[PDB]
């Protein structure tokens, strides 16, 4: 019962050309235990390519890992990111109706990352709800994370949600 492997990837860019298989193993291997860990090398020359990726057994792991960013590997700062299936912390949410207030969506997408600005949709013309809200997080993962969830229920409703702009 293991989650599917690529929910538990992440994508490593800037990498030091210095960085191996075996220092970024070393280095992410502190947050979990690593299934894989490939730095993508040029075929005939050998030279890194700058990035690589790494795989945890579990998403919990991937969720440590990515908590404790800023990744310093090998003396450089990388950026690892959440494999895909477009990075923005934006996020559109649709199907909660007239009744759900900053406070519901609040209370739920806190757990998923620090909220910045919480918008609920409003008529132009009356006013009245529309039934829509976006939220905008301080980083990416957290948007990541929610988009990869096969269901969301706030307030009792069942909601879409979909990264915006």
């Amino acid at each position: 019962p293991k989650e599917p492997e690529q929910l538990r990837k992440l994508f490593i860019g800037g990498l030091s050309f210095e960085t191996t298989d075996e220092s970024l193993r070393s280095h992410f291997e502190q947050w979990g235990t690593l299934t894989d860990c490939v730095v993508m090398r040029d075929p005939n020359t050998k030279r890194s390519r700058g990035f690589g990726f790494v795989t945890y057994a579990t998403v919990e792991e991937v969720d440590a890992a990515m908590n404790a960013r800023p990744h310093k590997v090998d003396g450089r700062v990388v950026e690892p990111k959440r494999a895909v299936s477009l990075t923005v912390k934006k996020i559109f949410v649709g199907g909660i109706k007239e009744d759900t207030e900053e406070h519901h969506l609040r209370d739920y997408f806190e757990q998923y990352g620090k909220i910045e600005v919480i918008e609920i949709m409003t008529d132009r013309g009356s006013g009245k709800k529309r039934g829509f809200a976006f939220v905008t997080f301080d980083d990416h993962d957290s948007v990541d994370k929610i988009v990869i969830q096969k269901y969301h229920t706030v307030n009792g409703h069942n909601c879409e949600v979909r990264k915006a702009l």
